[PDB]
């Protein structure tokens, strides 16, 4: 049973020690807000929020198909949890340390805020098998729902959470295939706006380095906002993934409208991630677990 106030008595000041460590990454590094928050994502999705993606070693969630050569921010997260260690020893998560940066990255980003409820604890091992089966960009929209489905969150929860995207990046590799012979017709996706997919081919030339990357949200890159979705009425969404939510055939009747919806209000927008984003942190896989130290590995 989780609660804001688990370490009222333990560790009182966490959270301004977390919101100051988070505000001086993003300093270093603006981009680091979006990773941070990724790594939440993939951390809830595969044997709950138990910080198991954090876990180093040959099976790490790490080197997962999703995970290698493109999750990133571990280093921040180990020296936000070497301030938590310094003040308060061996009492707080690393779920919940991973769980408070997403909060802040999307709060210092200018997006809504919440009162996150801690007392998750940190997962004995990692499961990269599940880290495999994450949301892909590439596959169809009843099975990125599907996937949501099965850890308890749904429809709803896919188009919001989608919205993260109003930040960050995504290299070359996971959307050039939309570029040049999309289909084997030798044509783009049909579904991408003409101005940006001539600046996309810019950045991914074929042949070229495919770890390049391009904004996710074309219009406000580091502004938690609703553009993402206003993009997206103009099919200059980046990801196939974010795209099908607007011009796909199984959207016109599910997704579609949510998505325009958001696009009129922002504040319905906000109150949706912030429903849906408790939600994700609510997920747990019911395994033994304990107080991690150094986030990296397990304490005995
Ligand atoms: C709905 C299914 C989803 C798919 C298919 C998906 C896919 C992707 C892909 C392929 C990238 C680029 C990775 C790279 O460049 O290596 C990415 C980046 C990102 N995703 Fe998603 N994503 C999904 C859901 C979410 C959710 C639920 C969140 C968090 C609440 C999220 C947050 C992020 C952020 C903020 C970035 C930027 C990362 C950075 O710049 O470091 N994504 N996603
Ligand atoms: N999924 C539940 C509702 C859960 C919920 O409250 N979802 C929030 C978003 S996080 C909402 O406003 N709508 C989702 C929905 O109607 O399912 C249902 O169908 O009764
Ligand atoms: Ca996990
Ligand atoms: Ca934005």
């Amino acid at each position: 049973q989780l609660s804001p106030d688990i370490y009222a008595k333990s560790c009182p000041n966490l959270v301004q020690i977390v919101r100051k460590q988070v505000a001086i990454a993003l300093k270093a590094e603006i981009r680091m807000a979006a990773s941070l928050i990724r790594l939440h994502f993939h951390d809830c999705f595969v044997n709950g929020c138990d910080a198991s993606l954090l876990l180093d070693g040959a099976d790490s969630e790490k080197l997962a198909i999703p995970n290698i050569n493109s999750a990133r921010g571990f280093e921040v997260i180990d020296t936000i949890k070497a301030a938590v260690e310094n003040a308060c020893p061996g009492v707080v998560s690393c779920a919940d340390i991973l769980t408070l940066a997403a909060r802040d990255s999307v709060v210092l980003s200018g997006g809504p805020g919440w009162r996150v409820a801690l007392g998750r604890k940190d997962g004995l091992v990692a499961n990269q098998n599940s880290a495999n089966n994450l949301p892909s960009p590439f596959e169809p929209l009843d099975a990125i729902i599907a996937k949501f489905v099965a850890v308890n969150l749904n429809i709803t929860d896919v188009v919001a959470l989608s919205g993260a995207h109003t930040f960050g990046q995504a290299k070359c590799a996971v959307f050039s295939n939309r570029l040049f012979n999309f289909t084997g017709a030798g044509n783009p996706d049909a579904t991408l706006e003409t101005s940006l997919l001539s600046n996309l081919q810019t950045v991914c030339p074929l042949g070229g380095n495919s770890n390049i990357t391009a904004p996710l949200d074309r219009s406000t890159t580091d502004t938690f906002d609703n553009n993402y979705f206003k993009n997206l009425l103009e099919g200059k969404g980046l990801l196939s993934s974010d795209q099908i939510l607007f011009s796909s055939d199984l959207a016109v009747n599910t997704t579609k409208k949510l998505v325009e919806a958001y696009s009129r209000s922002q504040s319905l927008f906000f109150r949706d991630f912030t429903c849906a984003m408790i939600r994700m942190g609510n997920i747990s896989n019911g395994a033994s677990g304990e107080v991690r130290t150094n986030c990296r590995v397990i304490n005995n």
